C-alpha cells in the first residue's frame, strides 16, 4: 500500500451551508470523493476555517480513537484550527485462530461526527459528509462517478427542487455511490437499471447467489454503491432516480439520471440552452 | 423445422390490460373488462422472453404502468414527463423485455432480469402515481431463470401503507395452502410507511430464490424481512415443513402496525386438504 | 441431538419492566441467551408470575402451533400458570425434488406474543425478550456476547441516557448479537469496528460477495449477528456504538463498547 496526504478545508458556504473542499474556497456538498485501495494510507489535514466546532469521521476504514471525530475522544477541531486525522487499510489476512480477517474494501462515507451534538447532528444537516471509496485489486472502474445522499428529505443539501442531474453517455460505465443520513428513511430507485446486490454490484463468480435489485433501503448512516452501464438494453433518455417513498418523491427526492447518445449529444425530448 | 431460428430466442406475449375504477376508494388492473382486481394479475415471464402489453384505460383520470427490473425504452416507462402515460379512454402499447445473462465485451457479466419484481401506476395524481398506488394499481412482475423450481401455490402480499392488499375493514387476506406443498411467496412494499413483513413458523434463505444455491452460499435464514416503499422480493416454502398444519400468522412486526390490523393468516390444511383442529369450513 | 430440558420465569421486576429468567426473582432485560447446535431440542417450561396474560414465541426454530405463543393458538399463559413450550432445530437436508432444505443456524430471538395486545405488545416495550442463537458445526465461539436490542427509543430498556456499556480485552473474539423492536426504524452501527453482510459475519469462501459492514438496519422483529475482534487494527478505548438515525442518537441511543488494554486495564 502507499501513503497520501491530504489537506481538507471545512467552510461555510452560506447560511445554511457548512461542506469540505481540496482547496481554499472550493468546498462542496456533496465533499470531495476520497479514494483509496486496501491497505493504503490517507492522512488528512482538516482545516476549520469556520466558527463551529466540527470534526471529520470514516466508516469502514481502520482509525484509532485520536481519529474517530467524536468531542468524546478528543477527536474534533476547534475553530480556526487543523487537526490531523489518519485512516488505514488492510488487504484481507488469516488469522493465527485460522479465521479470516476482511479487507477494507467497500463503498464507505465521512462526514462531522462534532457540529451542534455529539453525533453530529447540525454538520450532517448542513452538508458535511463525503463519499470514501475503497477498492480492492483488480476492481473495474467507472468513466463517471455519482454521489447520492438522502440528507433527511434532501439530495446532496439542494433546494426545493432542484434534484442533481446525473449525466452519462450510452454505454458508459458508471458508479453511482449511495449514502443516507438525517432522521428519516429512505429506498433509492434507479429507473431503467439495475445492479447485483453485493460489494461491486456485479457477479464475482457462478456460485454468487446475490439477488438483482433496481432499488435498496437507504437509512441514516448507510452507504452502499454499484456500477451499471449506462443505457443498456434499455436506450437513451431522462431516467428517473429517486425516493421511492411517494410523500417524498412528491416532496421532491427525485431527479435524472440523463443517458445521452454515445457520442454525447442530446436524446429526443431534450432541450438545450 | 430446419431451419430452426440461428440462435435461441424467448417467447413474445401481447396482453391487454384493463386499468378500472372499483369503487370510490378502489383502482385495479385487469385482463378482462371488468375484471381488475386488488393487486392485479401476477404477469410472468422467462428470462429472454417480451411482453407487449395494451393498457386501455377505462377511468376519467390519467394513469399509467411502469414496471421493475424489466427492460424498457423511455417510451415504455409510464410516466407523464416521458410521453409515457394514458389519458383518460385511451389505449397506450407497453413493450416489457427480458434476457438472459451474458458476457460483455468488457469481460463483466451482464446478469439476467429473473427475480421477483413488480409493476404499477407512475401518473395518478403526481409525477410518482401516488394516487394510483394508494389506490390499488399495482401487481406482481415474476421473472423467472430456467430451471427455478416452481409453485403449486402462489401468494401476492402488498403491504401499502398501513393496508395489506388495500383491504381496509379487518379482512386481510387469508392465503391457503394444503401441507406439503411448494407455496411462492411475492412481497411488495407501497407507501408512506415502513415495514418489516414477518412469516410465523416458516423461514427462508434471503437470496433471489429463498433456497440454497449452491453450497458456497452465505446467505442468513430468515423469518422477516423489511419491506418498503417501492422494494420486492420472493421466496418458496414447503406449507408447515418441521411445524405441521394450522393457522400461522403473517404480519408486519412493526408492533404498531400489527395491532391495528396489519396481520393475516396462512392456513396450512392437512395434506388432503382438510382443515386442522380449530379451523371451519363452510 | 440434544434434548435440553429448562425452566423460564416471567417476572415484573419493577413497573416498567417484565422479564425472562432462568431462576426465581432472577429475571432480566434483555432475557438469557438461549444455545442451540442444530439437530437440538429446547424444551422450556414458562412460569408465569405475574398478574398478566403473557407467552413466549420464538423465530426461526421449528415448532408446532401449540407453541407458537398467541391467544388465538391456545399458545399463552395465564396469570400463576405454568406452559411447556417446544423448540426443535434440523440440520440441512436434500428433500425429494432436489432442493435443499436448509439447517436451523442463525441469530434469532424469543419474545412475548400475548401481553397487552395479541402481538405482544405491552410485552416486548416492558422487556419480554432475549437472544436465541442456533450453532452449526464448526462455528466459532466467542470470549465474550453480547445483546443489543433497540426497543423503540431504548437499547435493552434503559430508559434513561443509560445505555449500556459492553466490555471486552483487547484481542478478545466478541459476538454481538442484534435485536430490533417496537414501532420505530433504527440503523445500527459500531465505531471502529466491521462485519462481513452475511450468517456469521466472516468469510467462508473466497466465493462470498458479501459486502463489508459497519452498519446495518434493525427494525421490529429484525435480528442478527456477527463476531468481531475487539479493537483489531484499531486499538483500545471507548468506542461508541449506536443508532445513526440523527434525532435517535441525540436523544440517547447510543453506548460504549469499552476496549480494554490487553491485560484489563482502562485507556
Ligand atoms: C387492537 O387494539 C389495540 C391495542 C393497542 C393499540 C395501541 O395503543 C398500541 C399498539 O400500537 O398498544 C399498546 C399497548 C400496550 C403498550 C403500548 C402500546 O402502544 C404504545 C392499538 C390497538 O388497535 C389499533
Ligand atoms: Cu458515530
Ligand atoms: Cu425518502
Ligand atoms: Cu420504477
Ligand atoms: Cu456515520
Ligand atoms: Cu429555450
Ligand atoms: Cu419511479
Ligand atoms: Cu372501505
Ligand atoms: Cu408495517
Ligand atoms: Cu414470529
Ligand atoms: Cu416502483
Ligand atoms: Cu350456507
Ligand atoms: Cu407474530
Ligand atoms: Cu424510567
Ligand atoms: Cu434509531
Ligand atoms: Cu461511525
Ligand atoms: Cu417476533
Amino acid at each position: 500500500g502507499t501513503t497520501r496526504r491530504i489537506t481538507m478545508y471545512a467552510e461555510k458556504i452560506s447560511d445554511e451551508l457548512y461542506g469540505y473542499g481540496l482547496a481554499p474556497g472550493g468546498a462542496t456538498v456533496p465533499g470531495p470523493v476520497l479514494e483509496m485501495w486496501e491497505g493504503d494510507t490517507l492522512e488528512i489535514d482538516l482545516v476549520n476555517t469556520t466558527d463551529r466546532v466540527l470534526s471529520l469521521h470514516p466508516h469502514g476504514v481502520d482509525y484509532d480513537v485520536n481519529s474517530d471525530g467524536t468531542l468524546m475522544n478528543g477527536s474534533a477541531v476547534m475553530p480556526g484550527q487543523t487537526r490531523r486525522y489518519t485512516w488505514r487499510s488492510h488487504v484481507g489476512y488469516r488469522r493465527a485462530d485460522g479465521s479470516w480477517a476482511e479487507g477494507t474494501a467497500g463503498y464507505w462515507h465521512y462526514h462531522d461526527h462534532a457540529m451542534g451534538t455529539e453525533h453530529g447532528t447540525e454538520g450532517v444537516l448542513k452538508g458535511l459528509y463525503g463519499a470514501l471509496v475503497v477498492r480492492r485489486q483488480g476492481d473495474l472502474l467507472p468513466k463517471r462517478q455519482f454521489t447520492v445522499v438522502f440528507n433527511d428529505m434532501m439530495i446532496n443539501n439542494r433546494a426545493h427542487h432542484d434534484a442533481p442531474t446525473f449525466e452519462a453517455n450510452l454505454g458508459e460505465r458508471v458508479e453511482w455511490i449511495a449514502i443516507g443520513h438525517g432522521s428519516n428513511f429512505h429506498t433509492f430507485h434507479l429507473h431503467g437499471h439495475r445492479w447485483l446486490d453485493n460489494r461491486t454490484g456485479m457477479r464475482t463468480s457462478e456460485y454468487d447467489p446475490s439477488p438483482l435489485i433496481d432499488i435498496k433501503d437507504l437509512n441514516p448512516g448507510v452507504s452502499f454503491g454499484f456500477q451499471v452501464i449506462a443505457g443498456e438494453g434499455v436506450g437513451p433518455g431522462m431516467w428517473m432516480y429517486h425516493c421511492h417513498v411517494q410523500n417524498h418523491s412528491d416532496m421532491g427526492m427525485a431527479g435524472m439520471f440523463l443517458v445521452r447518445n454515445a457520442d454525447g449529444t442530446m436524446p429526443a425530448g431534450v432541450h438545450e440552452h
